[PDB]
């Protein structure tokens, strides 16, 4: 049909390839992946129309609120007696003229009560039919949530400034939101356990090969057996024809057991050549069987052994590659992984105080620590009691004999009736080492059960990495994701966006690429805005492409200026949402004030008129920096564990203001960067104006009087938190101009070129200077260091387990767990309260 081909155009261009291409991939997991994924789809959009409009708006406005409603001691400490003053606007007449109702109420009432409140003023000189915005931006307060658990409201009470809104009629926001429609696309409509035996697998030849085959059987990243090395052959002939036998029988092979080949080289020095992983078991529970021709992958860069088995699964697209023939056993009938029943049946076939608080140690442990063998053994014999600690689950996962079906069957039972954890503990299991299928569906119920969209949307990044753990296109992780992000807009973009971004990884194209499709074909008439999204950054890459060859530094502004003033161009960046924010609204450039910044790698400025009604309550100017040459994938990870940062001492009564910009990769090293308004570097204050004692005499002139105090104020706090962040991160050299300062005192990093790999934010004297080495303010900064430093080492859990998800991706410096062992240096988890103390203590003498 129309609609069909319309769609399937536009779904090309947003993915970056065409969908007829999916339809060309003769592989049946593929298919049934793409028809299997649409009653996702067809929940999400039946919960879009469940509540017909209301329901509508909500999915594209969604609230923006904290993940609960309660406030700190100090954030409700700055309401005047627990109440809040709000200025509420209204549009009126032709001319549009804006009038102005201020308001005193308390912080906890629901947006219809201020609404009532507010007509009452405006009365004083109609039931619910209006809906709060936000002056400048489009955020709806459309959900029954106290006012002050609003991000907006909550943050216009920690920074002293008084939230502005506008009052809008539900019809005039409801006549904007089109009538969409969800189209089906047209392309929708055995022995078990007795196999009794050991794992035997030939190899027969190799091709595109002008050295040995090592291979191994592996769960997740532990071999259930040792390798065996194939036969030595020459390089002319690829011909091995050989049987390598494992000491694994058929049964005790585990759900997600894999099979790991490379081709290794002979000097003595051996080196690996090309790699490829395999599911002994296929989507359908199949058992392999005959002859399978895998296509290798090239080696990533920082390679320990002769084996990648942590990386992807599959036969490399690019079929002119090394293909290597393999023969598995074929036995009587189709075999097929046992169902759940069978082992229970097989499951149900097959205590002191002392030991009693030695478990809860340790399941107190952090993750990085390793678990001997005795205590493996020890959790083994205990796994019944670790059922009241639940916390414990992911060590006594650790414990297990994967190579043996009786172990592993009991463990499903322990499983399916496992009480739930916490999220930031669920994800622990989301990572590499649990590449079991009900681990994983633990875990996700889980999530399913307590993550908040906020929270969710605060760990997205994580949760799309740990998609590349998956063992299949169809799985529980990747539904339950693709549900959320097609009933919540503000989980879509950066869930499009996060998929988007990698399209370039071979790795990974297939699997993002057929997600991308069921995600476009059901988010709504926003895919037109995503397009229009992905031409601009199209443009930009082109111009900054042509930027860094051809005119390879004012003649590199003359050319950008004429290339950016082709109507192409202009018609192409101009009226879309920032990527960086699609609450933003980017109207037409002033490219009177876009420029090259001259620092390095030829970073775009680029400036936007806010079209917003109200864009003076909020930003008259939108100002972004793109950057293309730097992979900001680090920078995303390190300023979101700064907001997280932030919001554990906010939640734990510290008042460390933070600022975590907003950083956003959408391809292969290029990305955005928010512009923070009214910032300097340290060097520029010291230029205008070798010295060190002008910063506090700046900070002073550009804050006279009552205010001087409380700039000095800011700039303590988030000076601490920026040392004590710094010190545990070991982000890279820190200096005059990584550093930066608003005029208010706020101080904040930038450019996190590497991290953990020693005390980089050695204070200089102008800090020291700032707050107030022998003074009470000096005194109270120690403290707040202190207290901060302990917050931390309180979820070094947490941030441990973001990392190790985060090592999916290939970032360099974090290519293995050692590169995270650094941090359980820094937070010192191996010692006591009081060690880690004297820890942070003296690592901060030494200047
Ligand atoms: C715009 C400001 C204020 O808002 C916060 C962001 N800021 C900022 N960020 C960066 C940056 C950080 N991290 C990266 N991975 C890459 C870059 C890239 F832009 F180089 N660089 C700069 N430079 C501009 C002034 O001259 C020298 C420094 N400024």
């Amino acid at each position: 049909n129309r609609e069909e081909k319309i769609l399937n155009r536009e779904i090309g261009f947003a993915i970056g390839m065409p969908v007829c291409e999916f339809d060309m991939v003769k592989d049946p997991e593929v298919q049934d992946f793409r028809r299997n994924i649409l009653n996702v789809c067809k929940e999400a959009v039946d919960l879009r129309d469940l509540n017909s409009p209301h329901s509508r708006a909500m999915y594209v406005y969604p609230p923006n609120v904290e993940s609960s409603p309660e406030l700190p001691k100090h954030i409700y400490n700055k309401l005047d007696k627990g109440q809040i003053i709000v200025v509420i606007w209204v549009i009126v007449s032709p001319n549009n003229d804006k009038q102005k109702y201020t308001l005193k109420i308390n912080h906890d009432c629901v947006p219809e009560q201020v609404i009532a409140e507010a007509i009452r003023k405006k009365t004083r000189s109609y039931q619910g039919k209006y809906i709060l915005k936000v002056c400048g931006c489009d955020e709806y307060f459309l959900e029954k949530y106290p006012l002050s658990q609003y991000k907006y409201i909550r943050s216009c009470i920690m920074l002293g400034r008084m939230p502005n809104l506008m009052l809008m009629a539900k019809e005039s926001l409801y006549s904007q939101l089109p009538m969409d429609c969800f189209t089906m696309p047209s392309y929708s409509r055995k022995s078990l356990w007795v196999i009794n035996s050991a794992l035997r697998i030939k190899i027969l030849c190799a091709t595109y090969v002008n050295i040995y085959v090592r291979t191994g059987i592996y769960h997740g990243g532990e071999p259930l057996c040792d390798n065996v090395n194939t036969q030595r052959v020459p390089c002319s002939n690829p011909r091995w024809n050989e049987w390598l036998n494992y000491d694994i029988y058929i049964p005790d092979l585990p759900r997600a057991a894999r099979l790991c080949l490379s081709i290794c080289s002979v000097k003595e020095e051996h080196c690996p050549l090309a790699w490829g992983n395999i599911n002994l078991f296929d989507y359908t529970d199949t058992l392999v069987s005959g002859k399978m021709a895998l296509n290798l992958w090239p080696v990533p860069h920082g390679l320990e052994d002769l084996l990648n088995p942590i990386g992807v699964t599959g036969s490399n697209p690019n079929k002119e590659t090394p293909c290597l023939e393999l023969e598995f056993d074929w036995f009587s009938s189709v075999v097929k992984f046992p169902d759940m029943s069978v082992i229970e049946e097989h499951a149900n076939w097959s205590l002191r105080e002392n030991d009693k608080e030695q478990l809860k140690a340790i399941s107190t442990r952090d993750p990085l620590s390793e678990i001997t063998e005795q205590e493996k053994d020890f959790l083994w014999s205990h796994r019944h009691y670790c059922v009241t600690i639940p916390e414990i689950l992911p060590k006594l996962l650790l414990s297990v004999k994967w190579n043996s079906r009786d172990e592993v069957a009991q463990m499903y039972c322990l499983v399916k009736d496992w009480p739930p954890i916490k999220p930031e503990q669920a994800m622990e299991l989301l990572d590499c080492n649990y590449p079991d299928p009900m681990v994983r569906g633990f875990a996700v119920r889980c999530l399913e059960k307590y993550l908040t969209d906020d929270k969710l949307s605060q760990y997205l990044i994580q949760l799309v990495q740990v998609l590349k753990y998956e063992q299949y296109l169809d799985n529980l992780l990747v539904r339950f994701l693709l549900k959320k992000a097609l009933t919540n807009q503000r989980i879509g973009h950066f869930f499009f966006w996060h998929l988007k971004s990698e399209m370039h990884n071979k790795t990974v194209s297939q699997r993002f690429g057929l997600l991308l499709e069921s995600y476009c074909r059901a988010c709504g008439m926003y895919l037109k805005h995503l397009n229009r999204q992905v031409e601009a950054m199209e443009k930009l890459i082109n111009l900054t492409d042509i930027l860094k060859q051809e005119k390879k530094q004012k003649v590199q502004m003359k050319f950008l200026v004429e290339q950016m003033r082709r109507p192409d161009f202009m018609d192409a960046l101009q009226g879309f949402l920032s990527p960086l924010n699609p609450a933003h609204q980017l109207g037409n450039l002033r490219l009177e004030e876009c420029r090259i910044m001259s620092s390095a790698k030829r970073p775009l400025w680029l400036n936007w008129e806010n079209p917003d009604i109200m864009s003076e309550l909020l930003f008259q100017n939108n100002e972004i920096i793109f950057k293309n040459g730097d992979d900001l994938r680090q920078d995303m990870l390190t300023l979101q564990i700064i907001r997280i940062m932030e919001n554990i001492w906010q939640n734990q009564g510290l008042d460390l203001r933070m600022l975590p910009y907003g950083c956003l990769s959408i391809g292969d090293c290029v990305g955005l960067i928010e512009v923070v308004r009214n910032s300097h570097t340290i060097m520029q204050i010291q230029c205008k104006g070798f010295n060190s004692h002008t910063l506090h005499q700046w900070l002073k002139d550009k804050n006279k009087g009552e205010i001087y105090d409380a700039a000095i104020d800011l700039f303590t706090r988030s000076c601490a938190g920026y040392c004590v962040a710094t010190f545990i991160l070991g982000i890279g050299d820190r200096h005059n101009s990584n550093i930066m300062v608003k005029d208010d005192g706020q101080l904040f990093h930038i450019d996190f070129g590497h991290f953990l790999d020693r005390v980089p934010f050695v204070l200089t004297q102008d800090f020291l200077i700032v707050i107030s080495t022998k003074t009470r303010e000096f005194e109270r900064f120690q403290e707040m260091c202190y207290k901060a430093y302990l917050a931390i080492r309180q979820h070094a859990n947490l941030f441990i387990n973001l990392f190790s998800m985060m090592l999916g991706s290939g970032m360099p410096e974090l290519q293995s767990f050692d590169d995270i062992a650094y941090i359980r240096k820094t937070l010192a988890l191996d010692k006591t309260e009081q060690e880690a103390l004297e820890y942070f203590m003296k690592q901060m003498n030494d200047a």
